[PDB]
């Protein structure tokens, strides 16, 4: 297995002189992972009161995108970091991150780290939690920051809240920029994890009757809250000289809500303006913001993408070359026919295109594509192709993760 | 290969093989209500002389109740009270089981009972639509359910009409059913003591003092109020009709709305300490649950804890009903001494509540604690370890076979 029979089976075509490439060389890189967030459920006002203003804020200055989903498997959040990582799929059955904690594994940290980088994560949980403390070794982050560094302060669920968070991150990011040190920070939120229980203090949406004791009023109080203390560290890296320093990604790690499955009368608050009428599709979506210092282009990214492909599209933008390291995910500015495999939730070889998903059944004769206006497309050739091309590329991407060496 | 002998065995409470109190109400009704909101901590208040819940005060000299009953609720906190109720399984760590299982064929109470000549209904004023009702009460294999369609949109409070008229909406039909000789079970929801708590003015019979006045608390207060007043009504109906007589009464509350360790400090002073269990969330997830049936001598508390879950087991014994083969992971709390509760959600799995101390998990076991419910640290015992142990396995054996479930179709 190769780099470059990988990129054949997938088969989406990727300029070979890249575009972008090098826009940011030698910039820091902040990746920051928002808990539950879902593109559907951003964008909303609740009786005129945004629920996501930071990040609507952003599509103004940034590359976003509306088509942007979630690859993430038994795990949910582990599986999120391990596709942005690792650019590999996870896995049908394990949780790769308990399963391979023990291989030395490439990376996006690690490719970063031959190259100047100093990298880190932060998250105010306990590392041993899907065996973080084994996997970001394996991943080769120079060090993780967990609830030992982060207090018992400001708990919100079960963890120090995502102010806690970033209050504590920053410093260390402004020490590393002050000491001309380049840098990987990825933080991972957690104040909008279920079950969404937020302290009545720091609840800022006075939400409608039908919103009142649903598991959705919660999720909002939950998101907006996320977002509220995310602009408030946004800030402080614009401030500090930062921002104009670093590419910064955000994206959402999966989705929470089912949105088909919500009492009639709250369905009004999705956000339509950019749906899918084909599920689980709808719902896969996550939001995606990027940013990156003299971007001249900001606006709606038309390339589909998944989290796999985070670590292709950002080492082109820092002037990386990847070489021989294996990589499932595509650079997603430079393609215009990526798609996304998904499994776990649906069937191998079930896959989202940027006007389509297909769905197996028994055989693929027996599946269905349905396009994003709601309608039936026929299973043609180039449908069964990229089926097929699914199907193999989990399998590579199984095998090629399978027999990677241990650290021992 | 999951067995109701397997279970029984993982969950490890000792259950008299020679039960007591069984078929003590062979062939009679059966009525259950599921009071929306109540918990145990806001029920037998008195704000300034002025009772809330009189009804079910009143209750307790001629009913088995219970101070330690506890809610088993995850996501969607009324459907799941209804699922862990009709099931006696958990609800989901990850799903809504009345959207997720509405599909499948579920054994239950009510389909048991229809096994046993009775007609079964469940009733609540609002569209069946929410939560998937309408597929999952076809699922668990009641005969008709009542919505919205049913009861008109006359005296609505809050978004569907008021607890009074579900009460004399459904009353004629268990009349009729009573004087016609069909055993009948009807499950009642109540909704008008749902968030935001919104009575109408003329219905607030509490004079609230300014410390509650226009507040969450005092709002809740008076819709409680409302609702254990309507209930009374009905109950008295019941009463005049022999209906009273020649049934098994169930009513206990869906889950808790009040976390009272975050009240402002001068409306902590309403909280009912009488039975304070000093953990939380332990405290605030009583839920009040009484039962009556007719002929009952020995009225009282009941000592043993339980949970939504246990109620089945319990009632069919009562009923002198055999479960045979059919899975349960309730127990029934009237013959066994040692029962506890596994919770999920808004707890790691693993956590527990028994009669005398909660446990909750962190990363391990090890680094988890057991809270005695006078508020001292207990030792993690290798008692403590296996009901963690059993709690786990529980929940994983629970969501395995309700994922196995046969299709409808
Ligand atoms: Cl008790
Ligand atoms: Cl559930
Ligand atoms: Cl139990
Ligand atoms: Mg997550
Ligand atoms: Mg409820």
């Amino acid at each position: 297995i190769t780099a470059k029979n990988v990129n054949d089976i997938k088969g989406v075509s990727v300029k070979s002189n890249p575009d972008y490439f090098g826009a940011a060389k030698g910039k820091n890189l902040i990746i920051v992972q928002l808990e539950s967030f879902q593109r559907n459920l951003t964008n909303v006002k609740i009786n005129g009161q945004s629920i996501t203003p930071t990040l609507d804020g952003l599509q103004n200055e940034t590359m976003y995108s509306n088509q942007f989903f979630q690859t993430v498997s038994k795990s949910n959040t582990a599986d999120a970091e391990w596709s942005v990582y690792t650019s590999t799929f996870p896995s049908g059955y394990y949780t790769n991150t308990q399963t391979y904690g023990d291989r030395v594994i490439p990376s996006m940290p690690r490719l970063l780290g031959k190259n100047d980088y100093k990298t880190a994560t932060f998250h105010t949980n306990d590392a041993s939690f899907y065996n973080r403390d084994e996997f970001y070794p394996a991943v080769g982050f120079d060090k993780f920051y967990d609830r030992k560094f982060f207090g018992d302060e400001d708990v919100i669920g079960f963890s120090p809240s995502d102010e806690v968070l970033y209050n504590k991150a920053f410093p260390i990011l402004e020490e590393q920029y002050k000491n001309n040190q380049k840098f990987y920070a990825q933080l991972i939120s957690v104040s909008s994890h279920m079950p969404f229980d937020i302290p009545k203090d720091k609840q800022e949406i006075d939400l409608p009757s039908d919103l009142k004791d649903t598991e959705l009023g919660n999720y909002f109080e939950a998101v907006h809250y996320a977002d509220k203390q995310l602009g408030e560290f946004i800030q402080k890296l614009k401030d500090s000289g930062i921002w104009d320093d670093s590419v910064v990604v955000f994206y959402g790690d999966h989705h929470i809500i089912k949105t088909d499955q919500l009492p009639e009368e709250q369905k009004k608050y999705v956000n339509r303006s950019t749906q899918l009428k084909a599920e689980p599709a709808d719902d896969y979506r996550i939001p995606f913001f990027l940013h990156y210092p003299g971007m001249e282009n900001p606006g709606e990214i038309k390339n589909v993408g998944g989290e796999i492909d985070i670590m292709p599209t950002v080492m082109n933008l820092l002037g990386i070359k990847t070489g021989d390291q294996i990589m499932f995910g595509t650079d997603i500015l430079n393609s215009s026919n990526n798609y996304v495999p998904e499994r776990y939730t649906m069937p191998e070889g079930s896959y989202f295109t940027n006007s389509y998903m297909y769905q197996p059944d028994e055989s693929f004769e027996t599946g269905a594509a349905t396009n994003y206006d709601g309608t039936n497309k026929e299973l043609s050739s180039d449908v069964k192709k990229r089926f097929d091309a699914s199907r193999k590329l989990l399998q590579y991407s199984d095998s090629y993760v399978n027999n990677l060496p241990l650290r021992n």
